[PDB]
């Protein structure tokens, strides 16, 4: 697999390939911090030419003869049809288990032992849990690399990656950490329990970002990812006060962002219905409020939607986030490749 | 690579056309309801249908349709539909993502179906979708940027079963594609006539042709008019129809009378077929069920000769064969 | 066309011809353990051996391409179904899976035509027999309510046989013994595994609480294949109360669970849950060969810390799964 596409050859920051699989081998992404600068440019690299294959349709079977298990304890769509299509489109095989509650599957039987056994059939494991925690036991216990899917309201690294990818395209100086060229990203919505915003907002805040926060009391950012974001852009120098910003509506969280970072309001997680109408129904956004925005603006969101983007915002030029789906398709094959290919 | 059909020359010239180039421009379609299928579509996917017949049986190599990736939308529970359609797509060697219900899925947090149906398509070359609302493949359809095949919806649209059902009646009786006014096929449709879709989507189909209808119910769970003012209409766009053309009963000794087929129904019992009631159809009879039966057929029917329900069910996988190479193949 | 390292040697060591059994295996159908005979099993045991070989030096394991098997499992499990499925793709073949009022005789007479064959795992006793006769393909059991497990057998004897070959010669001198330890009455695990050793020579201790004893019935079948072999004494059998004594001069100690669902309420199934648990100390006792057996799940009745003893094969067991149902698929389906 021969990095060609018109990215790489441009891009001013060249990397050999073998030395970084070499490094990435049966490596477990759990969380967005277990994959470094170099890593993450082997990936949009490699996202790239993926792409170009496809779009081209030539041959995508870069890994064949390795068997994974995708184990979905949680609803999904995107994440788990675009891993078994990435799976399947690299030449390779999956196992399903797709079960609904985490209990009926760990019944009786510990975590620890499911995956010491489960890893013995497989190459590695694709793991959604609406469990924080059991993925963490599971990649102490397996025997065989894991790739988090998604861990309760904790992480969402591939989404993260994906996202990245997404971003990158439209505003590539993203990855230059030149201090004359921020980026701005507004997350909107479920602040507090999406683990989407938080692996993409720890990942942005390495690089030269400034983030507007856009929620109701209830789902404002946790205070540990804040201190994770200003942290990490104290350590290249592109902290200030006007960093990070809160808001509690749209019109003015809006204002000369390049990014709009939509989300779901998570009722899953509510208890006051009266407070759920309320969150729910606080942040829409529609042609009228993209009015003041930047011409370039782009709007992702890690989807499902449900109310919280008025479908006419899907023949505005500035919406992106089927594209950002697609994406994922080819941001999941280079992972897995990267890992995963034999020495 | 390239799906040859046997006896190519024999069949251009008694029907007259060139089968090559019918198959050719079946690549893309979608088909979600028999109404998509003409009259050249049906003949291509009837040789098709018999060429993968032939291969599976004499253990020949029917990997026609390699590296393309499935999804299978299953949003009913199914079994029969289900399984037959990912044996197909196993069997051309290709690879298939399955969805068999709704709770699994991000419709369970109100995804739309238009936004999922959007999704999907870009990870897959084609999808297989069954889902018991009325509309949502129609949306599914407009949503998708890949070809769609309609595995069973709730407007009654079951477009494969109807397919397979002809492919087994022209199997026994291969004169109901020529159109000759000698040779008129009487087909007796039996039991719950107002509620099985199957009959009335077959019912549309044969009506092309030179048939003629017996219905056998009570008078609870007759016939749809709609469904005999398209039976009426489309047997007088070619001349067959007359005043025989659609009789009526209730009871199997007088509507079971000189018909070829016999296609029982599921009710979802003065219908209940027999050896017994089998002794005055005429020697050539076959006989039909979608499947699954409770007991409208008893099971010592089985072993008499006019029984080939089984066989119908197996001509499923060939016919699913034969429209996933026909829609999705290269070139 | 898989090669069986040692063919020859192991053709002339036991007086059969390997290759031929191979052979008359294609479409036999397993469903119970008594269906497999002295010269099928050599067939079953040496095929997986040569698949635990080239899995671990990462060759070619497709020696099964382009067949189609339906996996229809009507109980969950994971263990058992992953396996399989696994077995499958890793011989080059694909699957069909159904993980969940037409007749039973109807959808297998249907589904056996769309396959080559198929897996099945039902609870009830009467289904898994009537598919049998239904299907035009073959079948494989993969647990039903006969208590009949027949991979879960094979791959439990694999796994002895691997430490103590000496377990297939039927020397009068080599002896292996086996404890069985917890619930006896309601593992059927055990019912399975005791009667296929008992064909060879083998002395049993069974070790468990008054009311999960072993039943007389397998005892039986036990005394009559030991007796048809001259491998019957009244040492040939003994019953334990308690561990100690148990799993004494034991080869192999094979544990099994205890069966909530089997008691009548949680303070019948709290009698027994703790009754034998395995540590470290109830070890020091054990011969220095001595292997630990475990069909899995556990809950409290081997400790964790016994993981790492080396005398712990539970995992190991639950690997060896894979090449035998692999060496089973192949022997069944393979032309």
């Amino acid at each position: 697999l021969k990095l060609d596409n018109m990215f790489y050859i441009n891009s001013k920051y060249k990397i050999d390939l073998d030395k970084i699989m070499t490094k990435m081998k049966n490596k477990s992404v759990i969380n967005i911090d277990d994959v470094d600068d170099e890593e993450l440019l082997a990936i949009l690299y490699t996202s790239k030419q993926f792409e170009k294959i496809l779009k081209n349709n030539e041959d995508s079977k870069y890994l064949e003869n390795k068997v994974f298990c995708s184990v979905f304890l949680e609803p999904s769509t995107r994440t788990r049809c675009s891993f078994d299509a990435a799976i399947l489109k690299l030449g390779s095989k999956v196992l399903n288990i797709t079960d609904m509650n985490s209990t009926s599957f760990y019944k009786g039987e510990t975590v620890e032992d499911a995956f010491k056994i489960l890893s013995t059939y497989v190459d590695g494991i694709i793991y959604r849990d609406p469990s924080k925690k059991n993925v963490d036991i599971a990649v102490s216990s397996s025997s065989k690399p894991i790739i988090n899917a998604g861990n309760g309201t904790g992480e969402h690294p591939t989404q993260s990656l994906l996202d990245f990818y997404t971003i990158h395209n439209y505003f590539p100086f993203i990855l230059d950490r030149n201090i004359n060229k921020k980026l701005n990203i507004a997350f909107v919505g479920d602040l507090k329990n999406g683990r989407t915003v938080h692996s993409l907002s720890k990942l942005l805040s390495r690089y030269n970002v400034s983030f507007n926060f856009v929620s109701c009391k209830s789902l404002n950012i946790p205070k540990d990812i804040v201190n994770t974001i200003t942290y990490n852009l104290k350590k290249n120098n592109f902290y200030s006060d006007d960093s990070i910003k809160y808001f509690d509506n749209l019109e003015e969280g809006l204002e000369d962002v390049h990014i709009i970072y939509m989300t779901r309001i998570q009722k899953e997680r509510f208890t006051d219905v009266d407070e759920y109408n309320q969150y729910k129904n606080a942040f829409i956004l529609s042609n009228k409020t993209l009015e003041n925005t930047r011409d370039d603006t782009k709007i992702l969101h890690p989807l499902p939607r449900v109310n919280e983007i008025k479908v006419e915002v899907d023949s505005n030029p500035k919406s992106v986030y089927f594209t950002q789906a697609e994406n994922g398709l080819y941001v999941r094959m280079a992972l897995l490749y990267l890992i995963f290919s034999s020495t």
